[PDB]
Formats: C-alpha cells, structure tokens, sequence
C-alpha cells in the first residue's frame, strides 16, 4: 500500500502495536559473540543492545578492537551510517578513535546528557574554547572552535588532532536538544529541519566517511533518523515514489543492527516524518 493512506488505515484501526510486533517477529537474528566476551562488559551500556559480529566497527588496535557500534550500509539509497551508543566514561577515547579512523565529518547526537534525572551518556566534548580535552588512551586532542545555539538544536565546530601524527580535522557536532523525556515529538517539523541541516553540511555525503549517530542505546531515536533519511532519498531516486515501503526499509536496516525503532510510537513518528518530508522536498 502507499504510505499516507496505510497510515490513516492504521490510525483508524488502532493497530500500531500489532504492526510493530510483526516487525519484531520478522527481524534478523545474527550472532554478537564479540560484544558478549567478559573483557568487554564495561564497553556496553545495556546488556540487551549489542552489535552483530558481521557489521560491527573495529577499532584499529591490536589489544582490544571492540566498540558498541554498527555500519548500516544502504545499497539502493547509496548511504552509509554508523549507529552507536552514547559514550561511557571508559569509552570516550574509543569513540573519538572511531570518528578519526572512519574519516567521519559529522557526529549526530539525539539525546541530552541528563534525562529523567539520570545520566544518558558521558560529557564527551569540551564546553569552553580554552578548556580542551585530551584522551590519553587513544592519543587524541579535541578543541571547541565555535558553537551556534538555536531553539531546537545546537551546531558545534570541533577540531580533532591525532597527537601521534599532528594531523588535524574539522568535525561538525549536530545536537538535537528538544526530544521529550517521554514519548515522541507531537510534530516532525523540527526533526525534519534538523535532518536537512545535517544534509546541507556535507556530513552525509560520499566524499566523507559515514556519519556517526547516537542516542543513549543507539537504536531508537537513532533508528528514526536514518530510516527517515533513507526513505526520503529513495522517494527522490525512484520513478514511482509510492513504491517506497517503510517497513521493508526498516527490516533491511535491522540486518545490520538489532532493535532499530524501539516502540510503536517511534514507528508512527517515522511514518509521519517521511510523509511530511515528502511534501516539502517538492512541491
Ligand atoms: O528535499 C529537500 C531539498 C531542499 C531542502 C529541504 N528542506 C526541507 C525539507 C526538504 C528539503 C523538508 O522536508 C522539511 C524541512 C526543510
């Protein structure tokens, strides 16, 4: 079925939970043996969220190459994404090592450091120009260059230096600051505006390594971001945009990381975002 009318048909019939459970039943199951080794327990935020072995990002280190991060490679859309958990106190250096080794231009953050009174990820970037950060375990330096605070998101320019080679690179930090502590946003307008700002920066384009995107677990809000982007790109590329099937795209993405889209409300929000976004693209 088309999307917008499939949407109203699920609303009128109140069957979002049943649609979402079908997805969970059909989703791929692949091994995640490296994630479950005992030496990696303090590298995982949640015991039930792990990268599959076949798609995990490997650190270029011979001691321990493990990080909780997955490469989502979308062949028809010609887009790649790295989805990862919010960094932990003992993985902030690994996180920036990955950004460096994978040649990423942008980092997309969809959570606040504190939500619901609890810490959802480490404070992994510097907050003042004159107070830079040094990650001694991975030999990297990170400096805040500039910061632009808007009503729904903040963009930061960062300098990452490989202290071993003295090479430097500019990284863009795109921080969506207004996702509610509970539920999903009422309108997708600010999320779509944010996606378009990431796009306009070059961070999603083939001349750079994959964008790094995270929330707390790296599967829920993060899944909404890449699912909406890929669906809109396919609607631009195909002769028949109504052929784009958001449930099929989500099941393809779940071949590369488990659990993408965590609730039936996040599923409905993803439909809403693609539907509204397809009208703004034209027109
Ligand atoms: O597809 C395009 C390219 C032109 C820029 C652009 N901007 C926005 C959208 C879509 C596009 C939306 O879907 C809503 C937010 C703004």
């Amino acid at each position: 079925m088309e999307m917008e009318k499939e949407f109203e048909q699920i609303d009128k019939s109140g069957s979002w939970a049943a649609i979402y459970q079908d997805i969970r039943h059909e989703a791929s199951d692949f091994p995640s043996r490296v994630a479950k080794l005992p030496k990696n327990k303090n590298r995982n935020r949640y015991r039930d969220v792990s990268p599959f072995d076949h798609s995990r990002i490997k650190l270029h280190q011979e001691d321990n190459d493990y990080i909780n991060a997955s490469l989502i490679k979308m062949e028809e859309a010609q887009r790649s994404y790295i989805l990862t958990q919010g960094p932990l106190p003992n993985t902030v250096g690994h996180f920036w090592e990955m950004v460096w080794e994978q040649k990423s231009r942008g980092v997309v953050m969809l959570n606040r450091v504190m939500e619901k009174g609890s810490l959802k990820c480490a404070q992994y970037w510097p907050q003042k120009e004159e107070k830079e950060m040094i990650f001694e375990d991975t030999n990297l330096k990170l400096t805040l260059i500039s910061e632009d605070i808007k009503s729904y998101y903040t963009v930061r320019q960062l300098e990452l230096e490989n202290l071993t080679t003295q090479e430097t690179r500019e990284i863009l930090h795109f921080h969506y600051t207004t996702w509610p502590d509970f539920g999903v946003p009422e309108s997708p307008a600010s999320f779509l505006n944010f996606l378009f700002k990431v796009r306009e920066s070059g961070s999603l384009s083939p001349e750079h390594g994959p964008v790094v995107v995270h929330c707390s677990a790296g599967i829920g809000r993060s899944g909404t971001f890449c699912l909406a982007d890929t669906c809109l790109l396919l609607m631009d590329k195909r002769k028949d945009p109504s052929s784009v099937d958001i449930k099929k795209v989500l099941l393809e993405m779940r071949k590369f990381r488990m659990g993408l889209i965590q609730t039936a409300d996040q599923l409905r929000f993803s439909y809403l975002a693609v539907i509204e976004g397809a009208k703004f693209i034209m027109g």
